């Protein structure tokens, strides 16, 4: 029925013993790949509530991110140690199945160790290790099934959700995308304006951009070859990514101060906490495996990217009118901005077009707007107002709200 | 030397007694006008430190937000009955001048209440009141001057400094201006860019804004009677200022929540301590005088606007050399966003431009970048990141670096 071997008996740092079972352990994916995963059950009604994967991105960096530091059913506290509850997890309704990939990535492995890989070869090897999943918990070959991710899981998971489209015995319900990586071209476009109406960039550069990269109302911040424009292009980059500005979210502090990990961000109680032997025991991890890190350099060096827009993916998935699909961005992100997304969603063209409304959450303090939405028919777009690029970290609330409502096909608003 | 019967002896709520001299009384204005201020000296060297006005705006709401919310000694607490001292205080500095103005404005009054006015008669009172203010503390006659205020009093005080620097017997040195009204048509047109690009507007509703209110570079979103524009500008309009969102800044809550004080403002631990009897008698008020309100609704009911821009009015003032001009944003307020401000400052077209830079504030957390500082001769335009419109109630450090820069001279990097 369930892998009993993979079970997590108890987890050191927490105060008290978890209402729902949890499990840790190795999903096959292809060749020598063992990924792997922490299945938490819904605290309510496991044995009918959907399972939701859920994939970080990087490429190369850790899905235990989004369970310790996001929307897991604890979060690791600053000494590294404890553990505290959170009344905002996603597993407050659902199965979810947080999977470290791809290979190489946290505690997954390969018996060969050749952690090279491309977006083709992550998808496959996703795909096959949900089969291994399903093998392992047959009890749950038949609840609905949502796939989810964040950022660079924008390509992973679109990719893989066409895999699974295909596949009849999964009962693939829909997929979720958190400040998704779905076009290139439309982020960087958008990110130069973000840049400027956020006041990051002055007049004296917005006017060399405009004159530069721009022709009438349309502007080529993407792959122009003009001269100044090229220039200009890197001044912005400079300044948002490479100044001390916190590129995941342009309000919070960067973690270690302004420059004389990836920059401005601070992982080390997720770290401390994972590489604690009696974590790794609990963990069914082997004692044999390296250091845990976040995000594992290597295969961040070696990976190829394929795809340069997921306008196919969308639009294949979107043809069966079978499943539901969710773009939610915070609009505080420079890494994956909120506006490249909604204009993504847009360009998808797609019927029953909706006028674009706030959507609510009732906070003490009563009902608040917690973003915007834009609807079409099988698919959304949100904002989640005020959040970066880690929206369940950083709005917890609006993000289980959200989920809520995406999970339970309701009104975003 | 100063006037005895106006300082302040015990004021309730304090848990420890303030290590500067402070007063409360009245300032003579133009007709039968009587302003109220509250005097509070500089915690270090009252004799020698600069004397700062502080003007609120509305028009016709109280300098008093500015002590008691803002950057005061100490802050009134959500009890309505504590205060607590504000390490952050611009009276660390300076001998801070709050004005409760024009006539009627919480404390203040005339003999006669007529109360309509208009921003040549408010700047001749509160010129008028500034001398009597030196004829009460004629030991602060040759301290160095600078005007200081708010949003509205983006208005009152060039107008007020033009007075100010025709009389040679006041010690004028400067003027800051935060989250001011500088002009309406610079203030219009950049709203309108600010509520699209962050996340207020969608596509639709840009696109028609784009084809009905533009030429091709150029928006006219001030005063254009395009009449698919003027739809447009009143559904933007809707949306920023009448639909739940916090138009003093954008990522916090609303008080009182979503609709079926100015909208989403609370101001009744401010009003709850003013209107305790004993507070009233400690601050030297009339008991005749009517229950204090934040705003008083007859001033800006009547009140007449004059100007739509200040450039004839700072380009007076920079043309003698002897001011230093400081125009500062929270850049997440929408009632005066910081794009409008630095467009006016740009477009006053000063000699000495300096390129564009990030201003640093050490936090703990170390170096942070605390906004950005666009500088020219004897003028900065500067962004205060993550600040609404109240920027010293949002970021009181970053503010108070800001005004120790400001108020010696120094570079604001
Ligand atoms: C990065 O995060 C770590 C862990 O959260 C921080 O380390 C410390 O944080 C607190 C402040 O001293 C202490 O209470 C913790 O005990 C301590 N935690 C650990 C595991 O050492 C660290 O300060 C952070 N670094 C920066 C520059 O932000
Ligand atoms: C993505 O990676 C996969 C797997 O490494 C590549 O697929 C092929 O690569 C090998 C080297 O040429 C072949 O020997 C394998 O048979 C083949 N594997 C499969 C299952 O197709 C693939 O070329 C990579 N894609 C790109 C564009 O680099
Ligand atoms: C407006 O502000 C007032 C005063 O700060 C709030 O009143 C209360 O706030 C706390 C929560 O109940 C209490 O601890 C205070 O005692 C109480 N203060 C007073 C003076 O009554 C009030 O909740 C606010 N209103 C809204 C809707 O935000
Ligand atoms: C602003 O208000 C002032 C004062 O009320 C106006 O000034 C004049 O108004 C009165 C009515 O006409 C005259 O009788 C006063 O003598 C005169 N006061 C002074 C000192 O000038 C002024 O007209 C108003 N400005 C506008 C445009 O309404
Ligand atoms: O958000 C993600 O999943 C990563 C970045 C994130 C990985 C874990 C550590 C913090 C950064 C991405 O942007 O692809
Ligand atoms: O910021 C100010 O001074 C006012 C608004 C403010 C007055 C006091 C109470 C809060 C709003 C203005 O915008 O002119």
């Amino acid at each position: 029925r369930a892998p009993d071997q993979d079970e997590i008996q108890r987890l050191p740092g927490l105060a008290k013993q978890p209402s729902f079972r949890q499990y840790s352990g190795y999903l096959k994916g292809s060749g020598s790949k063992h990924l792997h995963y922490w299945f938490v059950e819904s605290q309510k009604d496991p044995e009918n509530s959907p399972v939701v994967l859920w994939l970080n991105g990087g490429p190369g960096c850790s899905s235990l991110d989004g369970l310790l530091t996001e929307h897991g059913p604890f979060l690791v506290q600053p000494d590294g140690v404890t553990l505290e509850y959170n009344p905002y997890s996603w597993n407050l309704i659902a199965n979810v199945l947080y999977l470290e990939s791809p290979a190489g990535v946290g505690f997954s492995y390969s018996d060969d160790k050749f952690y090279a890989t491309n977006d083709t070869e992550v998808a496959q090897s996703n795909f096959e290790a949900l089969q291994d999943f399903f093998r392992l918990f047959p009890e749950y070959k038949n609840n609905k099934l949502f796939l989810t991710g964040e950022s660079y899981a924008g390509i992973y998971i679109p990719t893989l959700a066409v895999l699974v489209m295909q596949d009849p015995s999964m009962n693939l319900q829909g997929l979720a995308v958190g400040n998704g990586l779905s076009s290139y071209e439309q982020n960087d476009n958008s990110l130069v304006y973000f840049a400027y109406y956020h006041g990051l960039l002055g007049n004296r550069l917005w006017s060399s951009l405009q004159t530069h990269c721009c022709s009438q109302n349309k502007c080529n911040f993407y792959d122009n070859k003009d001269l100044e424009c090229v220039t200009n292009l890197q001044e912005v980059a400079r300044i948002v990514g490479n100044s001390g500005l916190n590129i995941y979210n342009l309000y919070a502090p960067c973690a270690g101060g302004v420059p004389s990990d990836p920059p401005c961000t601070n992982t080390t109680a997720a770290s401390t906490y994972l590489n604690n032997p009696y974590v790794r025991k609990a963990l069914n991890i082997p004692e044999q495996l390296p250091q845990w890190d976040m995000c594992n350099f290597l295969v961040n060096l070696q990976y190829r990217r394929l795809y340069r827009s997921m306008n196919s993916q969308y639009l294949k998935l979107l043809s069966s009118q079978k499943y539901q699909i969710l773009l939610y961005n915070g609009d505080v992100d420079m890494a994956c901005n909120f506006m490249g997304d909604e204009w993504f969603v847009d360009s998808l063209n797609q019927k029953m077009e909706v006028q674009r409304r706030p959507w609510l959450v009732k906070y003490g303090s009563g009902e608040q707007i917690a973003g915007f939405v834009k609807e079409f028919s099988h698919i959304a777009f949100l904002t989640i107002k005020g959040a970066g690029h880690m929206v369940p970290t950083d709005k917890p609330l609006a993000a289980f709200t959200m989920f809520s409502r995406f999970l339970n096909k309701q009104p975003y608003e």
